[PDB]
């Protein structure tokens, strides 16, 4: 039987992408740049804070000093941190609290494998801290998704190998990272995005202990 489940945060436990988008849009309005919409925002996902800002400036060929650039970037982060003060237990995705309860009661380890610099804080705001055995620190990995480093780190932190683990993700890069770690992926989304060679469920309500056990047996 699998010994651990490795969770991403965004797209699995809750939505942080909406708050990043609102913070970038507010920044662009402040500096007078048009075109930061949700389609455009697809180009900012999984990209560094600095590269995202540059893509926004390039919409208007807008030049700023190195100083101004550093401070516009920090300003957007400050706004994002303000916005997530309102996250609550009601923001947890369907199925996820019941899964955490069932994993804990069956002595299966629970770890976070997220790029979020605010993971510990967000789990505290959602009242989930007491379910998690470890949180991998994204500041300590040498390579980001699709590299396997953050999934290796999450597994190791709870005393298991990835090969003993299931990983849950909604992104192409995260699924590849789980695959290359040695863990078993179960995606949430559609195979058109995530692949034909893994099990995929259409939404998080399908993530049940019974289903995870079925997928592990059949792998
Ligand atoms: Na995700």
């Amino acid at each position: 039987m699998f010994k651990a489940v490795l969770f991403d945060l965004d797209g699995v436990i809750t939505d942080t992408a909406e708050y990043h988008f609102r913070a970038w849009k507010a920044l662009a309005e402040e500096i007078g740049i048009n075109g930061v919409d949700r389609q455009f925002n697809e180009q900012l996902k999984g990209v560094s804070r600095e590269d995202s800002l540059q893509k926004i400036l390039d919409l208007a060929d807008k030049k700023v000093s190195a100083e101004e650039f550093k401070e516009l970037a920090k300003r957007k982060n400050d706004n994002y941190v303000k916005m997530i003060q309102d996250v609550s237990p009601a923001d947890v995705y369907p199925g996820i609290l019941q899964l955490l309860k069932d994993l804990r009661s069956n002595k299966i380890k629970i770890a976070l494998a997220s790029a979020s610099k605010n993971g510990p804080f967000l789990l505290e705001r959602m009242n989930l801290t007491g379910y998690f055995d470890a949180i991998a620190d994204p500041a300590e990995v040498a390579a980001s998704k699709p590299a396997p480093d953050i999934f290796i780190a999450a597994a190791h932190a709870v005393g298991v190998a990835p090969s003993e683990s299931i990983g849950l993700e909604n992104s192409q890069a995260g699924i590849q990272a789980i695959k290359d770690s040695g863990a078993l992926p179960i995606g949430v989304g559609r195979p058109e995005d995530l692949g034909d060679d893994i099990v995929i469920v259409p939404d998080t309500s399908h993530y049940t202990l019974e289903f995870l056990k079925e997928v592990w047996l059949q792998k």
